[PDB]
């Protein structure tokens, strides 16, 4: 067919790797996801069509609202007795003139209320009686929806107005919202219908893995493309192990030693488990292994190449028959032989080492035990033997089970412990945060212990995403615990915080064990329905597709939300060509045209700029930091090299939009190649959590987790922030310790004063606290940066986990000269201290979020090491009390 031909292509161009390169893997199980993958496609499509055409607009526009329409205290009293003032715009057709109209409304009216008061102000004057404030009012408030001035945000759902994300910043920040007024017709007219087909690619005995009684061998053949130096290298093994979630369900087992050159082994290895007592996540880990032989000094054992197989195919069917496994290099840092964490799978380039190897065939399929038998054995020898009134629990017993509840995930649970855990399990379910901890006790490779826990998690009670992601991250392998944390997601997981978690839930799909899994399926299936996540869910895959361990599972999955993304597809194309030449662009200024002066680059960058098939790929495309953002012309006058590290590109474009001069008019993005800047999405999220949690809790400290994206290899955007300043660019405008209290009393002359000082303590108490619990370093005068009305925030965060100076005490003192004696002084340490214990609190929640991407190659998160950090300023080994005391002393030390 014609209309397939152009697709395919097209969904190419978005991914970069041909489709066809997909038609010619066999591998049955990427085929099969080809094809079964579709019905989470044909789902959303149906769903975009219900209630079409609002339904299809509430895909391409979804609501921006926070998670809950609950305002904390501290926040509604900002407001008027509840109320807040809000502009609306209406444009008239002749001469498309701005006509405004001020409202005052509570601030939970939903948008069509405030539709309805805005034409009761528009014909305020035009003499109608309550008979005709009817006729005009009600049918309007149906023809009509509220779009936010100078950005494509709708507000299409009966939401409280004041949950709406553009709304809470107006009530937090003192902004006054201005909205615009868009007939239904007008937006409706503008979306595509997205007629999503299905592609062409779509149209003997079993045994119970339970009856094969006997030990688990497997056969070491031989290794191909072993290229090694013949000349210092002695002899040549492979090192196995059978794992389970980076434990070891028994004794690593090698093969013989052999001549490097003759790599034959032909030899059966034989391991400490039986078959029935295989897990369902059990995995094959090994690697090809060099000696070399030295003299005074021991044998050094090189790993050479890992790879690891799972036990189980995609099918349950326990893996027979001879397979050839293609290895892996091996990761600088890996200091062991094995790779347990690495992903599973034959390397695609077919040209590595390969490991041919060989399994029993036991007459017929094996599969693992459905639920049926599961249950069966369960309830059977639950009791073989059965003091059953000691098991029961004392005051002193349950609240110890609590007491491993607050755990983090780094925590260790002693031998002693995971007995305990285990004998009380029918008590957890009272407990229902034990689960992760409980999951640990179980010895998974025993069948009976195992078919147990299968049974009190098939009715375990719902636990918070929070707590659910944790049982995602690579030590819980097993997929009915995954399965079980998934549902946790679907349930409680607002579309919020999904968003803000996104980086970790698509991080943690390379652990999965198959193509196909719930994970997946919950992830594409809300990307499809909600575009503002199906655009970060494209770039978060998008920007890991050169890692080639991973890039086939996120080839795949691309594949199938490009066919099912609708319209979208040919924005995203937009995005992706305009990324492109910026990349081309900025690989030349850092090898040809590195060591020139900025006026030899500069004139290579205006030249390279005015080329016509540069104009047309960088005008007219969507911000990938924001899609509700539009780059409209490129201004390149204001476009400029920066003098920073990396030689980043300050990029300015017009915004398109009506309504521009309410919002931004310009909109000005930084490109940066050369810095992994996944390092600092991962620091702004956590930042934006910590002023979350903050918030929710009555402390107002106003953070700035400026916008940051990552679309491939050390290349991405970083929004600048409008109106601000260095403090190298304050100081040398008049150095003394007073510049900056004098330049913020020019910036906040009057009444502004006190708001200035006061934003500033803030601000700055809330960055005091986030980067010293973070670690973040290389804090110099560039990376702290001060807005004219006294916001503070800092802004290089590539450097983290392994600073009060003078002139910023004198701005919170308000200009005194014993800064440190102060009042002013005795407010700063009490929202510090508050504002660490607060966190403090969600010591798990943010050592989750760091040990989700410990395996994720970020140079300065290599090891546990760098997340025991957090464990150490977080004070988790002390009481609160013993830690308000921690904080206090580095506070005392601070000046
Ligand atoms: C102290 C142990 N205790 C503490 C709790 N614990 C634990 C294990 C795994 C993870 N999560 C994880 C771990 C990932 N990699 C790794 C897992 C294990 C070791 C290392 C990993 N490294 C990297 C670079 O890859 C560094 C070395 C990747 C993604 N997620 C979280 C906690 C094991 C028992």
């Amino acid at each position: 067919n014609r209309e397939e031909k152009i697709l395919n292509r097209e969904i190419g161009f978005a991914i970069g790797m041909p489709v066809c390169e997909f038609d010619m893997v066999k591998d049955p199980e990427v085929q099969d996801f080809r094809r079964n993958i579709l019905n989470v496609c044909k789902e959303a499509v149906d769903l975009r069509d219900l209630n079409s055409p609002h339904s299809r607009a509430m895909y391409v526009y979804p609501p921006n609202v926070e998670s809950s329409p609950e305002l904390p205290k501290h926040i509604y009293n900002k407001l008027d007795k509840g109320q807040i003032i809000v502009v609306i715009w209406v444009i008239v057709s002749p001469n498309n003139d701005k006509q405004k109209y001020t409202l005052k409304i509570n601030h939970d009216c939903v948008p069509e209320q405030v539709i309805a008061e805005a034409i009761r102000k528009k014909t305020r004057s035009m003499l109608l009686s309550s008979e005709q404030l009817k006729l005009c009012v009600l049918e309007y408030q149906g023809k009509y929806i509220l779009k936010v001035c100078g950005c494509d945000e709708y507000f299409l759902e009966k939401y409280p107005l004041s949950q709406y994300k553009y709304i809470r910043s107006c009530i937090m920040l003192g902004r006054m919202p201005n909205l615009m007024l868009m007939a239904k017709e007008s937006l409706y007219s503008q979306l595509p219908m997205d007629c999503f087909t299905m592609p062409s690619y779509s149209r003997t005995s079993t045994k119970s893995l339970w009856v094969i009684n006997s030990a688990l061998r497997i056969k070491i053949l031989c290794a191909t493309y072993v290229n090694v130096n013949i000349r210092d290298i002695d002899k040549i093994y492979v090192r196995t192990g059978i794992y389970h979630g980076g434990e070891p369900l028994c004794d690593n087992v090698n093969t013989q030693r052999v001549p490097c050159s003759n790599p034959r082994w032909n030899e059966w290895l034989n391991y400490d488990i039986y078959i029935p007592d295989l897990p369902r996540a059990a995995r094959l880990c090994l690697s090809i292994c060099s000696v070399k032989g030295r003299k005074g000094a021991k044998e050094e054992h090189c790993p050479l190449a890992w790879g690891n197989i799972n036990l189980f195919d995609y099918t349950d069917t326990l893996v027979s028959g001879k397979m050839a496994l293609n290895l892996w290099p091996v990761p600088h840092g890996l200091e062991d032989l094995l790779n347990p964490i690495g992903v599973t799978g034959s390397n695609p380039n077919k040209d590595t080492p390969c490991l041919e190897l060989e399994f029993d065939w036991f007459s017929s399929v094996v599969k693992f035990p459905d639920m049926s038998v599961i249950e069966e054995h369960a309830n059977w020898s639950v009791s073989r033997e059965a003091l059953a009134r000691d098991n029961e629990l004392r005051e002193n017993d349950k609240e110890q089970l609590k007491a491993i509840s607050t755990r983090d995930p780094l925590s260790e649970i002693t031998e002693q412990e995971k007995d305990f855990l285990w004998s009380h399990r029918h008590y957890c379910v009272t407990i229902p945060e034990i689960l992760p901890k409980l999951l640990l006790s179980v010895k998974w490779n025993s069948r009976d212990e195992v078919a147990q826990m299968y049974c009190l998690v098939k009715d375990w009670p719902p636990i918070k995403p929070e707590q659910a992601m944790e049982l995602l991250d690579c030590n819980y392998p097993d997929p009915m615990v995954r399965g079980f944390a998934v549902r946790c997601l679907e349930k409680y997981l607002t579309d919020d915080k999904l968003s803000q978690y996104l980086i970790q839930l698509v991080q943690v799909l390379k652990y999965e064990q198959y193509l196909d899994n719930l994970l997946v399926r919950f992830l594409l299936k809300k990307a499809l329905t909600n575009q503002r996540i199906g655009h970060f869910f494209f770039w978060h895959l998008k920007s890991e597709m050169h890692n080639k361990t991973v890039s086939q599972r996120f080839g795949l999955l691309l594949e199938s939300y490009c066919r099912a993304c609708g319209m979208y597809l040919k924005h995203l194309n937009r995005q992706v060509e305009a990324m492109e030449k910026l990349i081309n662009l900025t690989d030349i200024l850092k090898q040809e045209k590195k060591d020139e002066t900025q006026k030899v680059q500069m004139k290579f960058l205006v030249e390279q700029m005015r080329r016509p098939d540069f104009m047309d790929a960088l005008q007219g495309f969507l911000s990938p930091l924001n899609p509700a953002h539009q780059l409209g012309n490129l201004r390149l006058e204001e476009c400029r090299i920066m003098s920073s590290a990396k030689r980043p590109l300050w990029l300015n474009w017009e915004n398109p939009d009506i309504m521009s001069e309410l919002l931004f008019q310009n909109n000005e993005i930084i490109f940066k190649n050369g810095d992994d800047l996944r390092q600092d999405m991962l620091t702004l999220q956590i930042i934006r959590i910590m002023e979350n949690i903050w918030q929710n809790q009555g402390l107002d400290l106003r953070m700035l987790p400026y916008g940051c994206l990552s679309i491939g290899d050390c290349v991405g955007l970083i929004e600048v922030v409008r109106n601000s300043h260095t403090i190298m660019q304050i100081q040398c405008k008049g150095f003394n310790s007073h510049t900056l209290h004098q330049w913020l009393k020019d910036k906040n002359k009057g009444e502004i004063y006190d708001a200035a000082i006061d934003l500033f303590t803030r601000s700055c108490a809330g960055y005091c606290v986030a980067t010293f619990i973070l670690g973040i370093g290389d804090r110099h005068n560039s990376n702290i940066m001060v807005k004219d009305d006294g916001q503070l925030f800092h802004i290089d965060f590539g450097h983290f986990l392994d600073v009060l100076t003078q002139d910023f005490l004198i701005v919170i003192s308000k200009g005194a000269q014993e800064c440190t004696k102060t009042r002013e002084f005795e407010r700063f340490q009490e929202m510090c201290y508050k504002a660490y214990l607060a966190i403090r609190q969600h010591a798990n929640l943010f050592i989750n979020l760091f040990s989700m991407m410990l395996g994720s190659g970020m140079p300065e998160l290599q090891s546990f090491d760098d997340i025991a950090y957090i464990r150490k300023t977080l004070a988790l080994d002390k009481t609160e009390q013993e830690a308000l005391e921690y904080f206090m002393k580095q506070m005392n030390d601070a000046h």
